[PDB]
């Protein structure tokens, strides 16, 4: 089958009609890079690891490579864990890079060095050097990169890893830069903006800097760009669970009126926690295909109520005016300018943050007429009185947030080491609703969504609450206290297809009150029954029917009860789904699954999940009563033999599932004449070998994974095939050279299983 | 010092002037009673145990016996734990109490017996058959207690322990108890009262039944009746989370309007949970002197904007008239009647579950001029709008319940098997406030508490919030969001005592934001703070000063970060506060304490804890500096050497506490010249041997308490002294013959300390 046996721990992918050779060794541990790099390398990852240094002998007979990865090896004090610590910081011997004629990429994240590094090839065309110690900025460093077009210089001097001196950057430093275009300087803690900035940039990435004075002359040559995020200067200190160091007297980010002025191709500009108190309509003269507009935690709640520059941004596609609230006022509506009423081509608007009192209808005319509006978030304000009823205007609309709001009846782009696709969503989550009225939902009927989840609702549904919700095909009811006393709740639920009751184990871990779990006969359309984490523990009615329930997750709950010895009532409680193909009673204690139960099973079921229940003896040879099961899954459970023959044992089971086993040893005839097998999972297990008559190539050859990792492999000369087995077969083992080790014996300890070669075995 | 020993499993206790030798076996496990009991016992008692039967044989030579406590030996299906089984019900073998002339009491509660035991003296003036199988009532068996006073018959048939017949009681079954008082027939399925009853009864304990109709001749002889509780008889079945069976057509327990006429003494009357929506006030014409009045659980919601009988009652002191809420209606506002001015002797009145929207200031204006009104319950009510400074005129008031309301800026006799003392207390907690203002609790100086415990409240308090609250004594800030960001917080509550900022850990659990930890300097007062489970790790104010605190719980915090190897700066934390008696810095993660930190302690301490925080090594020499410690507290740590002379160790130390501990062997001269100390405990262990050397009686004679149970005691010949010290000393050990027991060798497992003989010792 093979005789190259490759002893790479690294992940190799292979495109041919790219040229594309990815070597990928993340989260590896390596202390030096291994031996035998192939050299039609391209791309080169190396993430957090234990190496030393690079020398110019690292990248000697790789010329190819086109990507090279060298993120994180040494993390700083507060970025990441203090469990992996270096002796010192990172250090580059001169010209090791040089030999890189067709390298166009290098991230060097992460890695505390001092300085930028010299002999880089002039073909590289990225460069991030982020989370270092490099707070000084030069010409003759940056004279090597005039062909340079990415550079992330960000996260090098603020309060995760800290400098205590200010970011020096010398008069043009970025001025002979003319291929750059995306300049990142973000966390750096910046006094003043780098000019002259090279005139083909697109995207600047100032921002979480004290830069606290913009100059006209600033951004006075460029023209090209697109992305300019000034967020964090002069910042919103107030409630701030970072460090944060605001301007003195309170004042705002002094951006000047005529200060984007050359920016002619801008789309997005974030202005996000500036403490900015009032926007002129001038800085928006110039732009005029600005898109997104970021203004989220200053003090621009007298700013919303005129809203003047929104009259100069016809083609705003986002607005973000985010937590914009004055401190020690609650408002009592919500006042909105109309103004608003100039956003054509609006299409998501953000005014969390708002709190105020009441959101009454009027408050929103100005939104009335915004054809291309689907997003319109109002969460986290802490309304008291909203009808809902005036929400029968925003029928276009696709999101409604009514969040957290009490309604009754830093650094995001730190790239560290549901129901909007059925159609209108109104979020009524974790609201002051306690009690649900149909006049309260009335002119609602266009809704396809209603989340509820969090509320709180104790109410003994019998199917006259969703009356006017006549289109609803999704009914989020989680986190609440649900009564299921008859059997025609959600019984009004016409065009119902999925349903989640979940996290409603108040009422069902009561012990001896009804509870009917035959109310989804009335749904004729049901899809997707969500009902875990319920605690169920009885249960009046004995079956459970539909005509099209498909698939049901009955997680977290109680069938260790329902199926107790002698109890033969409840065993077909899944009989009469008929169209059921996906069950997922996992989590229920089941110690034990009681011989016969299987009968009770749906006929056309096909994903089957018994995860983390604590079976203690699963038979296996009730699955013939399953001819449809495909994806049995018995992860996280207690078992401790596997079936005698999985070929006697079902015909089409392909994704078996055994993570987290206790098994000590496979069978002799295992997967004997298994054909239709297609994925095995053997992992966390405690197994100490598996010889070859269970495992011919006849099945093998067609698994597409096989995960047999972290496991108790002793790795004697008891399995000397499978040795042969392991380095020789192309079958899809991962993590098969750093996890799946070998605990013996003595000397063969910790010994990857793809390096085996005992020498005094057959001498 | 004692040649008597008592091997006697249960504790004894002796009153000469009562003439009461009381020996208490509970949870004792025993399977039969214990042989040798002192012939002048007066009370026996026998919880849970698994004693078979009785037999005349049982109290044969005690005759002084008043008191005999059986109850529970075998629990019923569902009433306890399933965990101890008895294979049959109990059984009493006829004449088992007739030797018992002097017997005044009889607990057989929870024993499963089917009839009323014969024989009983007549002397008995208790009898107590409650949660047992007795579902029948005749005279012929009720003969034998002409002169029992108390008789306790209820939790016969309901859901907890079924028997499916109602409750048959023969015509005149209790009329020949002349000396009955006390009658309680609870959750017995009684479908009418027992006609007739004695005319000597001061209590009757109907609740809890299948009564649907009073008659007018049924309370007709019942003229010394005080108490008078019908709950339960048709009950408020909508979402309740115990099964309940409602009488047909909703309708209310159907009481007679001549039914309470010779009933002249009551004083207590509940009608809890009965579905009534009526109260005519000819219920109240002859009862005077009613006292008690719970009404909850009914539909009087339009009774309580009605409310005339309220005009009968006088001398009324209580009024429950909780969850009395219609269906789908949520009321704007709550309608209080103003014959609520006609209850002049009122003192508690609680409204709770009445939901509504508003409260407004007119709307308790019938309570305007109540002088005896005490306690104002309004919680669980769902207020959006109320205006505190209403509560001007309510000075008079002792509590003003405002509970989890969101305002903004069965059987509870079951005997099974704060801000009150200082004043006004106005108790916001788990409302909807999240942010506070001066002008809110304006108008609120008498307030001497506020609770805003849950509120949830984000804030940088900076001196300003709780201005009117002048008199403010005790402060409750808890489940809330505290920034402790300036140190003039809570620098206005001059008068403040107390202040809990428990469960903030929101903002504390941040690192690099300021912590000014001294916030207590400016607090002239403060007695007690409370500030555990906040998760502390970091504080700007190096220390913390105080003039008057005393007490100080710092658990559940992180000092093991504070107090980190070589971090010399919060060493001397709570040096400053001066008058500090009571630490408790526990649960704070401290693997531990370095040297010198104990002389950053307070000098005038006296209760240190440190339990639960992990200590590996907690040395004992540095205690010396601690010349005013007396209660360490040292329980659930994983320490390992006790100290080497607890004379040279401390002076004061009288309270230690090791419970939970590791030790395997104590020293030989630990308790040596350590007069001072009274207070040991040393349980849950794994000591092994304890000899003479250390543990003389000089030491011994002196201390109060010492517990040595749960741990591995070796009983072998290694130790004799310590036998001849265990059953031959007067030291207080509690569970001396249960929980001590011996591990070893071989056939001595499990043995008692106190019943130790070892013969071949010095044959
Ligand atoms: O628990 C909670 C957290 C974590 C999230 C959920 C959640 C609410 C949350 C929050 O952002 N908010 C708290 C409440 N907010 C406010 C705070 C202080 C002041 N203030 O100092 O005057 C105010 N004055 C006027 C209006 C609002 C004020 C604003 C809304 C966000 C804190
Ligand atoms: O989570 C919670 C629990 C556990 C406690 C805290 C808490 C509130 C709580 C509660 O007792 N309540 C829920 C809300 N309550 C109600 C329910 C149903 C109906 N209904 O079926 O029409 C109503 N119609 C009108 C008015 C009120 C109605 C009454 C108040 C009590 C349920």
């Amino acid at each position: 089958a093979r005789w190259f046996p490759k002893t790479l721990p690294c992940d190799v992918t292979l495109d041919v009609s790219k040229n594309h050779v990815i070597v990928d060794c993340t989260d590896k541990h390596l202390t030096e890079i291994p031996g035998g790099i192939p050299t039609n390398t391209t791309n080169l990852t190396l993430t957090i690891n234990h190496i030393p240094d690079i020398s110019p002998a690292s990248f000697h007979r790789l010329v190819h490579l086109v990507e090279i990865d060298f993120r994180c090896n040494c993390v700083p004090i507060r970025l990441g864990s203090k469990s992996n610590m270096c002796p010192r910081r990172l250090q580059i011997k001169p010209r090791s890079f040089s030999g890189l004629t067709y390298l166009k990429s290098l991230y060097l994240d992460g890695n505390q060095l001092l300085e930028i590094p010299q002999g880089l090839p002039p073909s590289l065309q990225l460069l991030s050097l982020e989370a270092n110690n490099i707070f000084s900025i030069r010409k003759e460093q940056l004279t090597e990169l005039a062909n340079i077009e990415i550079l992330y210089l960000g996260q090098n001097c603020y309060y995760r890893n800290p400098c205590y001196v200010s970011y020096s950057i010398e008069k043009d430093a970025f001025l002979n830069l003319t291929k750059l275009k995306v300049l990142s300087l973000k966390d750096n803690n910046v006094t003043t903006v780098p000019t002259v900035l090279p005139s083909t940039l697109t995207e600047l990435y100032l921002y979480n800097n004290m830069i606290a004075e913009i100059q006209e002359d600033d951004f006075n040559n460029l023209n090209q760009l697109q992305i300019l995020d000034l967020s964090g200067n002069c910042p919103r200190c107030y409630n701030a669970p970072f460090p944060c160091t605001p301007c003195k007297n309170n004042s705002p980010l002094q951006i000047p009126v005529n200060a984007f002025d050359a920016l002619t191709e801008l789309k997005v500009l974030r202005l996000h926690s500036n403490s900015l108190q009032h926007v002129p309509p001038r800085w928006f003269k110039n732009i005029n295909n600005l898109q997104e507009l970021d203004l989220s935690q200053n003090f621009l709640a007298k700013e919303i109520g005129d809203a003047k520059f929104l009259h100069f941004l016809p083609n705003l596609i986002q607005l973000d005016l985010s937590f914009n609230f004055e401190l020690q006022v609650y408002r009592a509506s919500m006042n909105l300018s109309q103004a608003f009423s100039s956003l054509k081509s609006l299409k998501i608007l953000r005014i969390r943050g708002y709190v105020f009192k009441e959101l009454k209808s009027f408050q929103l005319s100005p939104l009335h007429n915004l054809q291309n509006l689907e997003v319109l978030d109002l969460g986290t304000n802490f309304i008291k009185i909203a009808n809902l009823s005036m929400f029968k205007q925003f029928k276009r609309l696709k999101v409604i947030d009514l969040s957290v709001n009490k309604i009754s009846p830093y650094d995001k782009y730190a790239r560290s080491c549901s129901c909007y696709k059925y159609g209108q969503t109104l979020d009524l989550s974790k609201n002051s609703i306690f009690f649900i009225k149909s006049s309260d939902f009335q002119h609602l009927s266009f809704l396809k969504c209603l989340n509820l989840s969090g509320n709180l609702i104790s109410q003994t549904l019998n199917g006259s609450e969703f009356q006017p919700l006549a289109e609803l095909r999704y009914l989020d009811f989680s986190n609440n206290r649900l009564d299921l006393l008859h059997s025609t709740a959600f019984e009004e639920l016409r065009k119902l297809e999925v349903l989640d009751i979940s996290s409603n184990s108040h009422y069902f871990q009561s012990e001896g009150i009804t509870h009917m779990l035959n109310f989804t006969k009335n749904l004729k359309v049901l899809q997707k029954l969500m009902m875990n984490d319920n605690d169920i523990s009885s249960s009046t009615s004995r079956t459970m029917e539909s005509e099209s329930l498909r698939t049901l997750e009955f997680r977290g709950n109680h069938l260790d009860v329902l199926w107790r010895d002698g109890d033969n009532r409840y065993l077909q409680l899944f009989k009469n789904l008929l169209k059921l193909e996906e069950l997922d009673i996992s989590k229920n204690s089941l110690s034990f699954l009681p011989s016969g139960v299987f009968d009770g099973m749906p006929p056309n079921l096909k994903n089957l999940s018994l995860a983390k229940n604590g079976l203690k003896s699963f038979i296996w040879e009730k699955l013939r009563y399953l001819k449809n099961l495909e994806t049995l899954d018995l992860s996280h459970n207690q078992l401790t033999t596997v079936p005698e023959r999985l070929s006697n044992c079902s015909r089409s089971l392909k994704n078996l599932i055994l993570k987290n086993n206790q098994i000590r040893s496979l069978t002799k005839y295992f997967l004997q004449d298994a054909f239709q097998l297609r994925y095995l999972d053997l992992s966390s297990n405690k197994i100490q070998m598996i010889q070859k008559t269970s495992f011919p190539e006849n099945v093998l050859n067609n698994l597409k994974m096989l995960l047999l990792h972290h496991n108790r492999f002793l790795c004697t000369c008891d399995a000397v095939w499978f040795v042969w087995w392991v380095q020789h077969t192309e079958v899809t083992i991962p993590y098969l050279a750093t996890d799946v080790t070998c605990v013996g014996p003595g000397a063969h300890k910790g010994q990857s299983v793809i390096s085996l070669d005992l020498y005094t075995c057959e001498l």
